[PDB]
């Protein structure tokens, strides 16, 4: 997944991500599909600090 339009929906979505992974290999598929490669917070993070002086 990837169309969740809200920071609180992100967050038990990845928790319940982490929580379901029963690998350590599949920890990290978990994690890269919600960090820094390419995830919902790398594009969120993204879209902050493009025009956001104050915001």
């Amino acid at each position: 997944m990837r169309v969740t339009m809200s920071l609180e929906a992100l967050t038990t979505e990845a928790l319940a991500a982490i929580a379901a992974a029963q690998d350590l290999v599949a920890l990290d598929q978990v994690r890269v599909q919600f960090t820094g490669k390419k995830s919902q917070l790398a594009e969120q993070s993204k879209a902050l600090g493009k025009m956001d002086p104050e915001e």
